[PDB]
RNA sequence: GGUGUAGUGAAGCUACCAAGUGACGGAUACUGACUGGACGCAUCUUAAGCCUGAAUCCGAGACCAGGCCUACAGCAUGCCUG
């Protein structure tokens, strides 16, 4: 069975700008400007609106994945003005038993340092990407705790994936054992 | 007495019996994840899209031999010759 048309909709608020042709959709907004080239689909990605704008992907005589794709590509946009408007940023609390993780954000932006994760003396060096800052709250607001804030959902969360997969613990039951460095929220800077 | 026979014996050969030298990179596997639908949720994807990156594979990364219709004798170049 070949839908002869399937669309998905996604309403664009005031004061965003989403602008696509060939598929490449670009993405204006007061956070800054996002790009996102979603060449790897065929499907249509129309912007369709002049009072009220809305981003419409359709597919014509599609299956079911094509169904499933339209829904997910919209669903990056949506991403892409979420990170837009009010930006992404994502929460990692600490957890260790004996060693605290002592974590610094080196001379520039990038390159989170984790040391003294488990007792180790290896130094677990995780460059972030650009795009997303990286800063370590202080103890009043929250003790052992970093922010990962961007306007790429993509960037922000794999940097953090990029921590948790550096803190990983080896050799050991790890329903003891339970350090590392955890998404404790995905919150919006609004 | 086919080097008569003991001792030392240079040179050469030679010995883990002496001396030295032998960092790694990439694409990836099983995974483990991120965004994320189908399936209002959730889900690593048993879907697109992405992250990592195994002594295996690939690498002048180091190495060994060399002739590829740009080559049945190719590139540069010295001199001789047409």
């Amino acid at each position: 069975m070949r839908a002869i048309y399937a669309v998905h909709k996604t309403p664009i608020p005031e004061g965003v700008k989403v602008f696509v042709r060939n598929r490449r959709i670009v993405v204006r907004g007061p956070r800054g400007t996002l790009k996102r080239e979603m060449r790897h689909v065929k499907y249509d990605m129309s912007v369709k609106g002049k009072k009220n704008k809305e981003f419409r992907c359709e597919v014509w005589f599609g299956k079911n994945q094509d169904e499933a794709c339209i829904k997910t590509i919209c669903s990056h946009v949506a991403n892409m003005i979420t990170g837009v408007t009010k930006g992404f940023r994502y929460k990692m609390r600490f957890a260790y038993a004996h060693f605290p993780i002592n974590v610094s954000i080196s001379d520039d932006g990038k390159a989170v340092e984790i040391r003294n994760f488990l007792g180790e003396k290896l130094i677990r060096k995780v460059e972030v990407r650009e795009g997303v800052s990286a800063s370590r709250t202080d103890p009043a607001k929250q003790k052992d705790e970093l922010v990962l804030e961007g306007n790429d959902i993509e960037k922000v969360a794999q940097c953090a994936a990029d921590i948790h997969q550096s803190c990983l613990v080896k050799n050991k039951d790890i329903r003891k054992f339970l350090d590392g460095i955890y998404v404790s929220s995905k919150e919006t800077v609004v």
